[PDB]
């Protein structure tokens, strides 16, 4: 059993940066990959970034060059560094983790990211 706790959302101006954290607890040794997703109101979730235990990363085209996914195995934490945020990036961001040989999946509770000048 794996649980995911997220943090780091909030308000940010266009062009600003935020870092999201995805802290894993439980049988974290079984986690194979972890990914970042986002969902806007009334839309399907959108894949953003993926990372394996070895550190291999994969990105969606909408965030390449701006977002960086990383993982700290000692802390069981997956990070999403989001640079040059745009109003289009406003959504609730979720992290997932595939564990038990990629046969189980756990989702974080989500964190709201709003890109606005006010
Ligand atoms: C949401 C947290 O995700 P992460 S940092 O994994 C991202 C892919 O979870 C871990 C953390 C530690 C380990 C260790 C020590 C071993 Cl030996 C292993 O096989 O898998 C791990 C997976």
């Amino acid at each position: 059993e794996v649980q995911l706790v997220e943090s780091g959302g909030g308000l940010v101006q266009p062009g600003g940066s935020l870092r999201l954290s995805c802290v894993g607890s439980g049988r974290v040794r079984t986690i194979n990959t972890a990914g970042w997703y986002r969902q806007a109101p009334g839309q399907e979730p959108e894949f953003l970034a993926r990372i394996t235990v070895g550190g291999t990363t994969s990105y969606a085209d909408s965030v390449k060059g701006r977002f960086t996914i990383s993982r700290d195995l000692a802390k069981s934490t997956v990070y999403l560094q989001m640079d040059y945020l745009k109003p289009e990036d406003t959504a609730v961001y979720y992290c997932n983790a595939d564990f038990d040989f990629g046969s189980r999946t756990a989702w974080g509770q989500g964190t709201q990211v709003t890109v606005s000048s006010g």
